[PDB]
């Protein structure tokens, strides 16, 4: 599975996505991740673990189209069958999505007095909408700080993020007439339950 | 001047030409560092740099056409005005050469035809116009090594001057001739 990673940050995710890939969970490999952040930690998780990396800034760039057509350019070139999307803050154009959609999948510290946990969902817009696969949540209990509850979001993702992109390794996931299906079976819109 | 320099290791001269640029000595900017090595430290420092980076890599390709023609791409996307190539080891191709010709720089450990050489890259078999060299006076007990760290040391003084001057526009390069001040360098680069 050729998986390509976009990021803007840590990489903590992108990290696990990576050794579920070597610890062969997601039958797949990272074969580039993009940052459109020079400074981006994730970019150094990369190197470390031999993945090429490329970064594009937007400065760079003279119309939000003609990055994203150079970003479309230098992703294609590996390509990929799926293009993660593990933290990359970006305001995506309807060219970029459609281009992907239906492999591009995205994760939100977030579900779709306050709960926390986290979606995986397939982007089918520019808006960042689209079906989720996965729902998670994470309890908050009596007296964490919020660094707390950071932390046990964080963890959540790292432990479905993976195994989404698992599903979509053995072609158990499909995403057609804008609804996620899940081994033939359509998903309501809170996921797999 | 927009730079762009072209690297596969640990990136000490480029790391210099990152310094250079900061302190003003160099009139321009390091727009991104390319590489073809993937675990090449010399891009980490371009991190804390803050310096976009790209590793293109032989096997992502199935032609050297198709490589070089993709770096080719890759880097004009930034307007390069000096294509500088910081321990880049990798076979330059007849038409990337003939590409950044005229802006296309390179360093090497031995004086030519020890100590160090910066010269313009070209089609001409003795390699390109010598712009300066530099020695590094050796004595016997100086093992390899010291003889290594002190040219290495030579570089970083030598290198962000060459392109310095480039970018200050006193240094060109015609009739596979380097020119500084409008007149002709000799074979040994400035002396």
């Amino acid at each position: 599975m050729n998986i390509v990673v976009l990021i803007s940050g840590n990489g903590s995710n992108l990290q696990a996505i990576i050794d579920a890939c070597k610890t062969n969970k997601i039958k797949g490999t990272v074969r580039a991740v993009f940052s459109n952040k020079a400074d981006a930690f994730g970019l150094e998780r990369a190197r470390q673990a031999g993945i090429a990396t490329h970064t594009l800034i937007a400065s760079a760039f003279d119309s939000r189209e003609a990055y994203d057509r150079e970003l479309i350019h230098e992703i294609d070139m590996y390509a990929p069958d799926v293009v993660v999307l593990a933290g990359f803050m970006r305001i995506l154009s309807p060219a970029f999505v459609s281009h992907y959609a239906g492999r591009l999948l995205n994760i939100h510290p977030s579900l779709l007095d306050e709960e926390h946990g986290t979606s995986v969902h397939f982007v089918t817009d520019e808006l960042d909408g689209g079906p989720v696969i996965l729902q998670a949540k994470v309890p908050v209990f009596a007296g964490d700080s919020e660094d707390d509850i950071t932390a046990r979001v964080q963890t959540q993702e790292h432990a479905i993020y993976p195994l989404v992109i698992s599903w979509f390794a053995d072609g158990r996931l499909k995403m057609h007439e804008n609804a996620a299906w899940l081994d033939g079976q359509r998903l309501p819109p809170q996921g797999y339950a």
